[PDB]
Order: structure tokens, then C-alpha cells, then sequence
């Protein structure tokens, strides 16, 4: 009557391989690693996730390289997509220099469909997504409002590609709307609010205050169409024009405020300095919001890491050296 | 005039061990548990708690492994009390590994009865117990909802009994009816809050949609007929509504709406989809409440714990290593 | 037209000195101690604290320990009231084995009068206290309401004093009263204060039900009685009345609920039964409080003292090993 | 499209410095600041942010200290200004010993214009201030209240100059008024701003009463004299009100009392002990606020840094090691 997703029970080896990778012991992971040709990397826990998702979910960085040094690895999409979904900035850009993400040929890509067909790469469990099937990491990296991730992300050429319109009528989008409707509609207001997140209207433009505008306008519209999600669609104009009025509030000359007004060489330059101080502006204040459990989750397993690491190296230290204190006093 | 619990005055072997089992220092307990051979390992601090209870209310793994490698010990089942009402998981499945646990034999057991029959398992000072006498481990990690726990004590095969009707007339529940009422009121309070716990209800059926609809109805019917407690009982039917509502909005496809809404192969794996996918979110939402100031004090006793290991070791470590040298200075 | 509380500019010594005091820099301490016999370590800070002060108020309890190893220092008094007013415990129980608490005789002495007589021991500046005079150190721990420290100060057999009459005649406070109004009135209000803390309720009496009711009533008619303060005096008894509610809602058993509600052996035990109970329960209900930012300040201080005590021993190794071994290969 | 700072993709050698830089790994930072002679330490980020600045904003203080040895390092200043805004304070002790403010010559000086000449020192991105050209350090430092930056820089003897006149008729406020208008009124409120803070009121003059009531009178007839920020001028003047009524409150004897509300040796001692009493008591207050994100940002970082420099230094010192018995192995 129990509900267990590993239905073969565990062996001591993926035991201790597991919570090793679960706690961040590096040193028996890199033995486990090497002396264990038995060892089965793609093991799952209790709930049936793989090292590397336990490894990524506490934040240890030295056995998530050290994992991505194998190759008969699995799941590294959600790996990166629960790195994302955290805010782990090293742990992303160290998933990404895994060669499933080489050129960018998974990243944000529209033409390999990613919902209608079945690429299977962003999975846990072999059964479903983390997210929905539309999230891919930028837009993920929009939704959590992480501005480093966002720019490593657009720096690999991802973009989020604009959803169609409320009846576009090529075969493509109505095929979409007719498998699902609930889907479609989750898969619109999801890639909306990637496009209206300050991150990506901060990094991804040329000109932000125009692209806000137009998207608030939009929105309106697409609020004042839609029936399903009518408020939400609002919203996010409504952070639309609080993007545009965070703008406006942190102009310090009279020339700044003139060029947001106005709109229009110098222009090009005035709005490379004020999207800068905003970027700033905005991680000072989100480094000024409260604290919650998962930070001081993460001191705690960086600490429990330092500690492994530390106690191993001074005994595998006096281990070697007093072998060979051991040779002179055999050999004197 | 004083309040004090140890009546006996402590020596100072037994101070030193204690402050180095509140605070973590591993080496000296070491040295303490083998070169001390009148040390009591049952003596208590000033409040009356055990070097073990002290150890797992700070929470010290290791000393906690090192006290359970002893066979003096007691009040064993008030730690894993303990350490289950604070939630450290690793002590808990680390407690779990002590002879006493090892078939069950002491989890969750009603025919072993914990409140008619004295067991005095779960005890401190030898007087009373840290909860009530129908509080059992699953129990009081239903009551605090923490899913490993759950799992764990799932997996050693103990349950949750649903207690008996209102008037049930066996001579078992008229004898328990007949010793205390508030006792009882409370005994029957407890075991239907933690049946009605999300952690249980997601873990422990088949369809936890259905037992969670049952659950509500029976406990919407204790609630307009018991006058005692007459509002917690609808508060806990309140609460199985919630899951279910949680369980309806976490639903992406419309199947799976569907699959909740109808209830009737493939329904067993799309609810052990949705179950997984509640489990998952609840995790992060309990990750993303407010820090109190116990897991700042955990902290501050693993700093401290790490401390003491590297100094001695490495202490420890240049006395093992200049001993050997000092024996080649003096022997060329 | 600058406010600098240090007349004279401090030397380079007494600067590398106060700041590795501040910052927990425990070798270089002991370095500082040891060889420079021209270090005067009564030095004070740009705002005039010891450096026994900047040790105790940033929690480096090794650098405590090794301040109280000389006997020049001053300011004690006030660095234990400072650790009861901040509530580390280890610096208290260790301040309190310096010589001049050796007895008992500065703890909470009224015939060794603190107000009257310029004892000059709780000091800071040689101007003033950092609390008032009737501030004694078991009143400033029933302030804090920490539950260690004043079991730490009643076992060394300090108590609080009752105050006076609020016309008493005897001319001891007739003349604290023609002295000071307010001073006087600030001290019957601290005292009173302190007596009506569930710290010392729980650990002071035997019988805290009717200390707790009779304080109430007392504290009632020296609110209606007196006009200064004619609030706060309702409010400690308002706290005397949730203490005693307090008491009556941690009862599981009838026979509890009996036992408090008559108070009239088997009323001891259950008394120090319901004690403990309360005063775990407090425990729990203090370590779920929200996080102030002197905890985290805390944990940065003792992160930075672990990495000064790591680096600099690691550092003090290498060099009396490579001596060692240098000797030899000098000498093969 | 993308919006990028840094027009020139960055080195490997840029790339391993700057990672280096932000997670404070030192021994490989000296290891890139010695045997590589073709490393720009003026590098940027992707934001477009020094090393020094990426190091400031972390809390690594011996990296600070380590670039600060380096002469070639530019963009100092801003270093500065960030240090304070976060407020560390040994790191702001660290940058104050560079040779840029040796006699005090760029803390707070009108005589050298920052507004009005091009002086440069306070720049980030070549392009502008992380605040405005008014802003100076101590302005910054009454700005954030943190009162040992406060007292640091008086030390250095640098000062906040009240402004002019509504209208002063002077040229050079003419023109600084005929330039900019919303700048001029943000110099002018940013200036009384410092001016009315609590810690320069504390640490700046003689008689603080006097000058906070002053200054309440002032702003509160520039509040209804000038249009614009016309409650903020108020709001300042209810923050002098607070400070003096602060003042008040923190009186313990009936002389202080009167030493305040007379104001008329003894009065100065008497202002000395206030002043100190009020600076305590604040300190705490800062100390019993709740927590924001960047202090466990701090932490983690100053965990990281010391993970690399034990791992390092446990490292170097086998190696070290391991060479000289290697040397009698081969020998004997």
C-alpha cells in the first residue's frame, strides 16, 4: 500500500553513493567513482531522483563537475533547469559546458519542437517535466528574475521567440490548440511573462522603454480578448509600466529624463548607462528582500561539504606521509 | 529554595563530557567513552537530559553515531522523539539503526500498547513523556510534516490506526474512556490530525484523493457531534479540502484534471505522477517560509563542531608526526 | 570639534591588538600576550571599550578564556553583564569563574550596596554603568528571560530582593528616595520587572502558581496605587496572569488540570513535572522567533575566527616541520 | 541585439581571474598576480565591474588587500563608495591606506569640484557615478548610519559643508543652478540628508541638541519655502525631532534630564556620556533588525573563500613536503 518510486530496492552501494552525492562528501564520491566499474550512475532515491538532480538541488559544486565528467550521464536538462529554477549561477554555467548544450542546440529552440515532439530531454522520472513542456531555460531564467543566468543564457544566442496570435490559423498553432486548450493557454501566459520580466527587457533589447510599451499594449489587448486568465494578462502590463516608471525613477540628470521622454549616437549611450544602474538598482533590492529557509539550507550542506573535504585530506595527508616516514624507519 | 533536577552534584568528569555532548566536541567524547571506565553515560545536565538528548538537540551526527555505538544507553526513543520533532534526518535514520528499532518493534504499535501498558520506552526523567502517550514517531511527523520522515517510517512498515468510533463499546476504549477523558479527547485529537496530515495522505494510500474525501466527511461528522474540540475537528476536514484543492491545482494537462475530477492502469500512474509533483512542491514551499532561530543555532554548533575536529586533528596529527621525526633526531 | 572618547592616539600595538580582539584573531592574541611586556591591556577602542568588552560582545569565548588567564584586566563586571544582555552562555559560565565571582560576592548583593556605595565594579568609562544601578546580573538575565543564565546565577545562590513599601520609612529608602525620584522609581519598576519574568517565577520558587497570583495582586495594587509608570505595572501583572494561564494550558493529564486548579509530596512532584514542561515548552516557543541580525553577525564573527585559527595553524605547522626536516637535510 | 558592456570576449586568463575575484579563491589570485605579465587587472565583467569592485562587493577582504598592493588598479573610489554603501568596514580601513587618500584629498572636499570639474576619481564604466556627483564617502556613510565609517572618516578629517542659500546670488551656485535644476535640488537634499542623520549629528559636533534643533528649524523652512521635495524636507525635520526626543528617552538620572532640557565643564561630561549611551543603544537597534538576502550572500562567500584557501593550503603544504622526504628517498 506504500507509495515508493524505486520499486527494486537499493543496494549498499547506491546507498552510500546517494547520500554522499545528497550531503556533497566529494572524496568518496570521486572513490565510488573510480574503484566501482558496478556502480550505476543513473540510480535514483526514495523520490526518484538521479545524483546529479541531488547534487544540483543542495548546491555542491565540485561533485556536479565531477559528474559531468562522466558520460553515461542522464537528466541534465532538468539538472539545469532545477539550477535555474534555484539560482545556482556556477552550477549553470558549469552544466553548460556539457556538450549536449555545445552550440546552443537545446537551449531556447522553437524548431526542435519541444512540446509536440517527443525530444525527452528536459525529464525526471520518464514520465513528465519539471515545468510545463513551453518552459525552456529562459524562460525560466525570466520567471525567477535572475539577471546573471539571463545573461549567460542570451550570451549562448537564446531568445525567446514571441507566441502567435489569438487566431493565427497556420496548422502548426491550431494542431497545438486542438490536442490541448488548457496547455495552449498556460504555454502563452508563460512565454508572455518571459517576455515581460525585467531581466529579459533589460538584457535582450536595444531600445526597452519602446519594447515595454508595446508590450504593455499588447498585453492590454490580449487582457481585454482573452477570458481565461483575464487578470494575470493585466498584470503583467501592469509590470510593464512599472518597469517603464522604475526607468523614469532613477534618472538622475535632466538629460536622462529627457531622453526616456523624448526617446530620441547619445541616445544609444544614455540608455546603455540607465539599464546598467537599473540592473544594479534591482539586485540591490533583491538583495534586500527577506530571508528564506533554502539559503540557510544551502550554508548548511557548503558546510558539511567543507567538513568532508577537510577531514578526508588531512587523513589520506598523514596516511601518505607517514608511509613514507614508515620506509625510513624500516630502512634506517 | 532552588529548582533543581540533578539532586546530586555532577563531577567533573561528567561536566566535561556533558558541555563537550552539547557542543559537539567529537575527540574528547572519544576519549572520554574509552579511557574513562566510571563514566556514567546516563547522567543528566541540570534540566535532567541525557548526553544523548543533548547531542540530537543540537544536532551532532556524529556523537549521536559514537553514543549509539555504546549499549548502556537509554532513553533512546525520546531522541528519535526529538530529533523527529525538530526534523534532523540524518539522526533519525541514524537512530533508526539501534537495536531497539530493528524489526519495528517500537514505531508505531498498538497491539505493544504505549498508553495502557507501562513500556516507559519513550521517556525522559523518568516520570513522564515529551508528548502525549499516544504519540507515537509517525504520528509526530505527521504532526510536523516532514516527508522524508514520513517515508522512512512508512518504509519500516508502520502506520497511522484510525481510531475507533464515538461510542465504540469495546471494554479496550471503555477502560481508556473510563482512566481519563481529557486524555483521550486528546489521544483521539492527535491520531486524527495526523491522519489528516498532507505528508501521510501523500504518502501512505493508493488514492489519496478518495481517503482524503473520506477523512473529510468523517471528520466533519466527529466535528457537528463532539462538543470538545468542536472546531480543530473542522479545522483538520478544512485542511483535507485544502489538499485536495492543492492536489486539483497542480494538475497541467486537462487528463489530469479529468483523471482527479473522475477518479476512474493508467490512473494509478498519473496519480503517482501528481503525488510526486505535490511532494515536490510542498517541499519548496516549506523551503520558502520565514528563518526562525533554531536553524541559526544549528548552524552555530555544526561551526562549532568543525572547529574542534580541525584543531585537534590537526593538533593530534603534528604530535603522531614530530613523535616520529623525534625518534630519527635522536637516533642519527 | 570632533567627539573621540580615546584622548590619546593609540599605538600600533594597541591597534593590532584591539582589532584582533575584535575580530577573534586568537594566535596573534596569545602572540601579543606573551611577548610584548609594554602592551597595556586596559587599552580602549575609539568608543573607550576593553578589549575584554570587544571580545565578549562579538562571541570569541577562546580569546575570553584567555583574557580572564591575566589579572590586570578590568571591566569584568561589565563584560558579564554585556554576555547576560546579549545571552552567550559559554562566555558567562566562563566569566563567571574569574577570582572576583569566586564567592558569590558581586553577583545580586544588596549589602554590598551597589546604588549607594561607589562600588565601581559594573563599569564602563569610568563615568557610568551600561544599565542602572539596581541592574544586578540575575535582574538584567530575568530581563533577557534566558533560562540557562539564571539557573547558572541561582545555583551560585543570587536571588532578587523584593523592593520596599511604596512608603516603607526605614531610612535607607528615604534617602534613595530623597536622593533620586525617578532613579528610585526606575528601580522599584526594573526589580519588579525582574521578579515577574517566567524565568524567575519557573526556577525561583516552589510553588510558582502562588508566587505568580500573589505577585499579580501585588503588582495590581502598585499599579492603581502609583502614578508614575501606572501601566507598565498592570502589564507585569498581565504577565503574571499568562504565566499562570500558561501553566494551566501545558496540562495533558485531568490530574494536572486538578493540581493546578486546588494547588493542595504528589503535589511536588507534579509541580516539577509541569515545570519542565513549561520551561522546554518556552525554549521551543524562544527558538521560534524570527531572526534579528546580531545571530548572523554572530556566525560571520566565529567563521572568521575559525579561518584565523585554521590558517595560522596550518602556517605554524609547516614551519616546525620543515625545521625538522630542514636539521636533517643539513645534516645527511 | 544582445546587450553586452564588454564589446572585446574575455581571455581565459580574464575569465579564471575574475571567477576568482567574485568567489575569493586568493591563492590562485596570487598565482595570476605574479607569473602572468600579460593579466590586465583592469578587466571587466560582463557588467562591466573591476575585479577590485566584483572583490569589494563580496566581503573578501584579503583579496582587497592583495589588489590594493598592485599600483596599476583604477576605479579605487567607487571601490570605496560601494564599501561603505554595503558597509564592511575593514574593508573600507583597507582601501582608506591607499595612496589616493593618504592626507585626506578626495573624502570630502569642495575645493576640488567632483560636480562641477571632471575629477573622474568616483567613476564606474567610464561614463558615470554609482551615485550622484554630490555624493561624497561621509555622505554616504550618513546615508547608510553605520556609525564606525562615521567615525573613520572624521578621523581623516573630512566633513559634510552645508549648502548654500535658496538663493545664494554666488556665481557658483548660479551656475551649478543655470546647468542643472533637478540635480541641483537632489545635491541639496542628498546634502541635508547627511546632514540630519543620526550618526553624523552623533559624531560630528559638540553640543548635538543644539545643532539637531538647529537643523530641525532650518529644514522646516526649507520644507515650506522650496516646492519641490516639499515633505521630504519635513521628513528630515522629524527625523531631528527623533533624535533629540531619542536623546530623552535615554536618560537615566534626573541631572541628565535636566542637562537636556537646560542645555547650561559638567555639561560636557555629562554630553559625552549621552552621546556614547545614544551610540550603544542605536548600535543595538541596527543589531535587532531582520535579515536581509545579502548577509547570507556574505556568508556563503566568506564559506567559499575559506574552503579554497584550506584546500590550497593543505595542497601546497604535501607537496612542499612530500619534495623534501622525496629528496631522502632518493638520497638514502
Amino acid at each position: 500500500y506504500m507509495f515508493s518510486d524505486r520499486s527494486t530496492s537499493l543496494s549498499i552501494e547506491e546507498e552510500r553513493f546517494l547520500d554522499a552525492a545528497e550531503y556533497g562528501n566529494i572524496p568518496v564520491v570521486r572513490k565510488m567513482l573510480e574503484e566501482c566499474h558496478s556502480l550505476n550512475v543513473n540510480c535514483v532515491d526514495y523520490m526518484g531522483q538521479n545524483a546529479l538532480q541531488l547534487a544540483v538541488a543542495n548546491e555542491h559544486l565540485e561533485i556536479t563537475e565531477l559528474l559531468l565528467k562522466k558520460e553515461n550521464l542522464s537528466r541534465v536538462g532538468d539538472a539545469l533547469l532545477l539550477a535555474i529554477s534555484k539560482g545556482y549561477v556556477r552550477i549553470v554555467e558549469a552544466i553548460l559546458s556539457h556538450p549536449a548544450f555545445a552550440e546552443g542546440k537545446r537551449l531556447a529552440t522553437s524548431p526542435s519542437q519541444s512540446e509536440l515532439q517527443q525530444d525527452d530531454f528536459y525529464a525526471y522520472d520518464e514520465d513528465g517535466t519539471r515545468f510545463s513542456h513551453d518552459v525552456t531555460p529562459i524562460i525560466l531564467a525570466a520567471h525567477c528574475q535572475e539577471y546573471e543566468i539571463v545573461h549567460t543564457l542570451l550570451r549562448k544566442g537564446a531568445r525567446i521567440e514571441r507566441p502567435h496570435d489569438y487566431f493565427c490559423k497556420c496548422n502548426d498553432c491550431n494542431q497545438k490548440q486542438k490536442h490541448d486548450s488548457f496547455s495552449h493557454s498556460r504555454s502563452r501566459i508563460n512565454a508572455y511573462k518571459g517576455l515581460a520580466s525585467p531581466a529579459y527587457l533589460s538584457l535582450s533589447s536595444e531600445d526597452p522603454v519602446m519594447t515595454a510599451l508595446e508590450l504593455s499594449n499588447e498585453l492590454a489587448v490580449l487582457a481585454n480578448i482573452e477570458k481565461e486568465f483575464k487578470n494575470d494578462y493585466k498584470k503583467l502590463s501592469m509590470q510593464c509600466k512599472d518597469f517603464v516608471v522604475g526607468l523614469l525613477d532613477l534618472c538622475r540628470n535632466t538629460e536622462e529624463v529627457e531622453a526616456i521622454l523624448n526617446g530620441d549616437r547619445q541616445y544609444q549611450k544614455i540608455m546603455k548607462r540607465l539599464i546598467k544602474r537599473y540592473v544594479l538598482q534591482a539586485q540591490i533590492d533583491k538583495e534586500s528582500d527577506e530571508v528564506n529557509e533554502g539559503e540557510l539550507k544551502e550554508i548548511k550542506q557548503d558546510i558539511s561539504s567543507l567538513r568532508y573535504e577537510l577531514l578526508e585530506e588531512k587523513s589520506q595527508n598523514t596516511e601518505d606521509l607517514a608511509e613514507l616516514i614508515r620506509e625510513l624507519g624500516e630502512k634506517l
